[PDB]
């Protein structure tokens, strides 16, 4: 019932998974203890190689899993 994420800097988190939670509410309180926001990041799925997820993603099929968290480059937005 856990996913295993590897964060920047080295850091490591287990997180929890409810039934339904998107990756984005599943992570939400583990990055905001680092300092940081789901939004501001990029997430991939480990397997073997990095594959691009979106954080709308159901985390109940990937328990089991090793995921990575990126900073997304500092560029302007739209928002």
């Amino acid at each position: 019932n856990t996913i295993r994420v590897f964060l920047p800097n080295s850091q490591r988190t287990v997180v929890n998974v409810r039934n339904g939670m998107s990756l984005h509410d599943c992570l939400m309180k583990a990055l905001k203890v680092r300092g940081l926001q789901p939004e501001c990041c990029a997430v991939y799925r480990l397997q073997d190689e990095k594959k691009p997820i979106g954080w709308n993603t159901d985390a109940a099929w990937l328990i089991g899993e090793e995921l990575q968290v990126e900073f997304l480059d500092h560029v302007p937005l739209t928002t």
